[PDB]
């Protein structure tokens, strides 16, 4: 839910 994309560099799903 949170801090999932933080490992990729986005943190959260965004457009």
């Amino acid at each position: 839910m949170w801090q999932r994309r933080q490992r990729r560099g986005e943190e959260r799903k965004a457009p």
